[PDB]
């Protein structure tokens, strides 16, 4: 009766997702049928298990406690953190991201490196009270801020000239730079490196241990590759 024969034993696998995360997990607002990369992973790994699943709806604020009440047998992508960590199973990841600075393209060589974005000439565009502005201010120091209330984005100042650079993640620029194509991430690497992986109980051991292996199999048979392109999404490495 270990979690991953209850799955197995029942034909089920509960899957607690947000649905809100574009390329991810999203619930299609019309057809009520999820999509993305996790659901791909998920719908691969219930096929290779022989089990329907039952989609759970969390939210950001509630995917962690929902694994650990055990809401749902396994979350979709979350970022892998030492305080989930503490109350959270994690599979393996199979997606690094990290933070990068987005420019305007013409201003590419001049703001080449992090260094470059860190000097009293230099004006950083944030989010008023976010975590992504502390971080902002952690790396450009010397910076003007450009600190703009929300729902007002970052990237739009740096569109409008308003301020050289902003930071984000790597994710989110590989879409920014294809809807605005005036953008370009500065090639001087990633910042604060982060995994996206799986949550499972804390208890469920063995299952973790199920999904870790079926992700190690899925990463040598190429699944991952194929999903990763497929959602253009570049993983670090």
């Amino acid at each position: 009766e270990s979690k991953l024969d209850q799955i197995l034993s029942s034909g089920e696998l509960k899957v607690g997702t947000t649905g809100d995360w574009d390329p991810m997990a999203m619930k299609d607002p019309a057809t009520n049928k999820y999509k993305g990369f996790d659901i791909d992973v998920m719908q691969e790994l219930a096929k290779d298990m022989g089990v329907k699943i039952t989609f759970v709806p969390t939210e950001w604020k509630t995917i962690v406690s929902g694994i650990t009440a055990g809401r749902y047998d396994i979350s979709t992508s979350v970022t892998k953190t030492p305080k989930r960590a503490e109350v959270a199973g994690f599979t393996d990841s199979y997606y690094k991201y990290g933070t990068v600075p987005l420019v305007l393209k013409k201003n590419l060589k001049k703001y080449s490196t992090w260094k470059s974005l860190n000097n009293k000439d230099v004006t950083i565009a944030t989010t008023l009270g976010t975590s992504q502005e502390e971080k902002a201010k952690e790396f450009f120091p010397l910076s003007k801020l450009q600190s703009v209330e929300s729902p007002a984005r970052d990237f739009q100042e740096v569109l409008a000239g308003r301020a050289d650079g902003n930071i984000t993640s790597s994710t989110e620029a590989n879409k920014l730079v294809v809807k605005y194509p005036q953008l370009a991430i500065v090639p001087d690497g990633e910042k604060n490196p982060a995994f996206l992986a799986m949550m499972v109980s804390k208890n469920d051991q063995v299952w973790n241990d199920y999904v870790n292996e079926w992700i190690k199999s899925k990463k040598s048979s190429g699944f991952f590759n194929k999903l990763l392109a497929k959602y253009n999404l570049k993983s670090l490495l």
